[PDB]
């Protein structure tokens, strides 16, 4: 007798990988599941696994599957997803990767507040006083963290790169016994940049 022919996927991404970005919307179609059955039986498609059926879920005839919860890179970057194809006699299951394609969705994070140091009155012009530290965890350029005053100060400056604060004007404790300063911290994505502020209290001390 003839023997049934079990089904096969078709589709190429199942020797690469699937790409999915994360501000896709749920609902959304994310790829179609193709599959051959030489005996012209119709098909069942589905989704396995408990991770992968929470995320994705497929139209059994059609085999569209659809984003079924948010995906967000900063938090899973990556899926292993188990499709499977039956024609009702067996079923065939076959693994994919999903990537999650980033998108600029983080404002830099500003760490160990609160920020304040304190400097005596003779602490030189150029001396390094503190560094500020802010992590964006997007990728590219809007995961780049770029450093200012806002507003600008005369008295310290902030390098734009590496967050250290330096003294550029003397000091002078009967004028300024204290600052207040306001650090930016932007990333630099080129259509959307996402930024936050920081606090930094400068104390100045005098001798004696
Ligand atoms: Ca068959
Ligand atoms: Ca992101
Ligand atoms: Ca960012
Ligand atoms: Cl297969
Ligand atoms: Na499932
Ligand atoms: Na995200
Ligand atoms: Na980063």
């Amino acid at each position: 007798m003839q023997v049934n022919r079990l089904p096969f996927f078709t589709n190429h991404f199942f020797d690469t990988y699937l790409l999915i970005s994360e501000d896709t919307p749920v609902g959304s179609s994310v790829t179609q599941l193709l599959a051959r059955d030489m005996d012209n039986d119709p098909l069942v498609f589905g989704v396995s696994g408990e991770e992968a059926s929470r995320f994705f879920a497929v139209e059994p005839d059609t085999g569209v599957v659809w984003l079924r919860q948010p995906l967000d890179r900063e938090t899973k970057s990556e899926f292993t997803v188990e499709f499977s194809v039956s024609d009702h006699q067996g079923v065939i299951t076959r693994k994919v990767n999903i990537q999650v394609g980033d998108v600029n969705d983080n404002a830099p994070t500003f760490h160990n507040q609160p920020y304040s140091v304190r400097i005596p009155e003779n602490t030189p012009v150029g001396t390094p006083i503190f560094i500020v530290n802010a992590t964006d965890p997007d990728l590219g350029a809007g995961g780049s963290v770029l450093y200012s005053f806002q507003p600008p100060s005369p008295f310290f400056a902030i390098d734009s790169a590496r967050g250290i604060v330096t003294v550029i004007q003397e000091l002078d404790y009967e004028v300024t016994q204290a600052y207040q300063l306001t650090v930016n911290a932007t990333d630099q994505d080129k259509t959307r940049p996402l930024s936050t502020l920081a606090n930094l209290a400068i104390i100045i001390t005098d001798l004696e």
